[PDB]
């Protein structure tokens, strides 16, 4: 189909090809001091953060209906969504056989060149990393459902029912497409605990990383940590 | 002076239990958190705000800062003033809690309340424990925790004069009797225990199950450097 295309054209210029895996930075053994970090680690984290916020941006873009919504649903929906799309998309592109973790730049980095920064919640995102490999979800159903986690009902939408119409489109591709397959939903649907469970665990390392104020975050992802709070 | 360290172990003693208001009722010695455990976790960490402040008072000195310098530094101490008096009141060789009200609970009865939290209080209760402090360098030591410079002081000269004399105090006790620099050495590993309390906080208001308190709250707001 030609939403369908327009999705998985997106998807597919949003994270890196095989060929420009970036193995630069990559060690196969790093020796941390697990359960404390310098400023160097925590700004990778804020780096790795604001840089799949600006390519999660530019594939928002590229979903057909979305850059007419107002500018301000635009942003709502982003910020909203856009811890779930980093773990979620982080998840899927990442191979955790080999502790390895492949942000959307095409940086590899293995888990633990990503415990100083990250904490716990890198191990737990490997976790659901095997969770959803489990679960042979094709790229188009893939690209499908990230546009679904962004084009969603949020409190503060200036234009709900333009969102649920988009909404309707794209649920409607996706059964489509699990129809030309067919010739695992009630299963994906199982793991949206986990999922919500990685989303807290973000803000939580966030809260503490904030705390300890080696370096300051990033004022964009502060104000997606601040407008997030329900408090 | 002399009278202080007598002074600091009166006030010490009279905010805590007596061996006999030691209350066994609820005491479960075989057992994510609900609603309850949310409550009771608010409800142990409540117990203590009127108990400290009335030690607080009871310090010779305390009454003579000014009212905000007051405040602000019973608000800034009060999580480790609450990790400090009970790691030293617990037994953690048998996961024993005991609350200044008296109340004696199992860490399971606790945990899912606490989170990882109680595990590490129960850490440094074990370590706490080991140094075999005695009731006067307590009584000094949980002094010290609360007068001690804060970020927002009228008369830091005044709070840190005050801390001077407890030191003091301290010193000729603990030589009245490399020690020193290890009781020292408990302050700094409390303030790493602080920081798991403002995350186990954050954690409850996310979830929100049952909101804390208002004092609770108004301690997490005015404490977060942001
Ligand atoms: C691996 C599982 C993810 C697949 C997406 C399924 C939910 C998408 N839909 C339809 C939503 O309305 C939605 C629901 C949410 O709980 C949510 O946080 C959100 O952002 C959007």
């Amino acid at each position: 189909a030609n939403l369908l295309t327009s999705l998985v054209r997106a998807h597919l210029d949003s994270g890196p090809s095989t060929a420009k895996l970036d193995y630069s930075k990559f060690q196969e053994l790093v020796l941390p001091h697990f359960g404390k970090e310098d400023a160097g680690d925590v700004q990778q984290f804020y780096d790795l953060l604001s840089g799949s916020l600006e390519v999660i941006r530019k594939w928002a873009e590229k979903i057909p209906g979305f850059a007419e919504l107002s500018p301000a649903d635009q942003d709502l929906l982003l910020e909203s969504a856009f811890l779930e799309l980093f773990i979620l998309r982080l998840a899927y592109r990442s191979k955790p056989g080999e502790g390895k973790l492949i942000f959307c730049s095409g940086l590899v980095l293995h888990r633990l060149q990503c415990a100083r920064g990250f904490g716990d919640w890198i191990d737990s995102i490997l976790a659901f990393s095997r969770s959803l490999h489990s679960l042979l979800v094709d790229v188009p159903a893939f690209a499908c459902l990230s546009a679904l986690v962004l084009i969603t009902d949020r409190h503060g939408l200036q234009e709900p029912r333009r969102v649920e119409e988009l909404q309707n489109r794209i649920a409607s591709c996706l059964k489509e497409h699990v129809a030309a397959v067919a010739g695992c939903l009630s299963r994906l649907l199982g793991k949206l605990p986990e999922l919500r469970t990685l989303c807290t665990q973000g803000l939580q390392r966030i809260f503490y990383l904030k705390l300890e104020d080696l370096v300051p975050p990033p004022p964009i992802i502060d104000k997606i940590f601040m407008d997030t709070l329900p408090f």
